[PDB]
């Protein structure tokens, strides 16, 4: 099993990604209870990171399965699909 | 072995987490040696976050071992557990 | 295959780093296209931070070659090797 970790603001928010059984779920704190997130997608390892413009975080998963990573992006409305290719 | 590494201020203050045979520790870099911190917990998989308030550092680390995760934390003054679960 | 992922400034940049085959690769964004970047080390395992001098970036890759962990350093003049050893 295998984690990422990213957190921002001053509450702080914390999201952790656990990369297990080719699966890849999100937990998330907003300064109350820990909670399952919307993220699901595929994947053996998983890294992230983190950014705010003004009060909006913006998130970019990296969800490797086998050879391939596929970008995941949080933007303020879903989880969408993004333009990353590996070598 | 695995690693995670953080950092914070312009100094900077780095640390380095290493899972390796199933205890994690840690190095740590505040701008003269590298030197040997006070975690110490099981896991053969780690991440970690961290941000300042004002000048006050709080790390987590997420150390896993099989299929749990558990949550370590500093906020100024030791490394105690933290409430994070899983799914 | 594994990877670490770091960001900095408003656009944002990104870095990723992959772990292939005891190789570290670097995929990079700076606000258009996603390049490869001049990073290539030995590793099975990879871990990265970064922070701003102004608005300058410094980088520290983690590249772990089975027991021994070796720092790789960007300060604006190419990779060098940083003076990290672990326990
Ligand atoms: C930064 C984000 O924080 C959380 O925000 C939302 C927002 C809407 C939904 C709606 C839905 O999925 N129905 C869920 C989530 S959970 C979690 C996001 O995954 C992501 O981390
Ligand atoms: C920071 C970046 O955010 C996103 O930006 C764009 C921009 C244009 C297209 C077309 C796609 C993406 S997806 C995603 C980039 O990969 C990268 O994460
Ligand atoms: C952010 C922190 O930086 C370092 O700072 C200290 C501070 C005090 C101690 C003594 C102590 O509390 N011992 C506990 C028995 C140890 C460290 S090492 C390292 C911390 O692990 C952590 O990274
Ligand atoms: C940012 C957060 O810091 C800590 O906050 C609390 C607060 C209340 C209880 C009860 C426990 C924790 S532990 C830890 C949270 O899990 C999370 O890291
Ligand atoms: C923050 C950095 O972003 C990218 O920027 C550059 C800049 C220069 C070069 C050429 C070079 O090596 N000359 C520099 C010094 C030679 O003495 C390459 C890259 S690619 C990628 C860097 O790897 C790193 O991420
Ligand atoms: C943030 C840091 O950036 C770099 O900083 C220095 C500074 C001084 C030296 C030479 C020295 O005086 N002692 C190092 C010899 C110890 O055995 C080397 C480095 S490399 C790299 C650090 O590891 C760390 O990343």
């Amino acid at each position: 099993m295998q984690t990422a970790a990213i957190s921002w603001g001053t509450t702080p928010s914390i999201r952790v990604y656990t990369a297990n059984g080719n699966k890849i779920t999100e937990r998330c704190y907003d300064g109350s209870n820990w909670y399952t997130g919307a993220f699901n997608q595929a994947g053996d390892n998983v890294s992230a990171t983190c950014w705010l413009s003004g009060s909006a975080v913006h998130i970019r998963v990296y969800a490797t399965s086998g050879g391939s990573t596929t970008e995941w992006c949080w933007d303020g409305d879903g989880w969408t699909r993004g333009a990353y290719t590996g070598l």
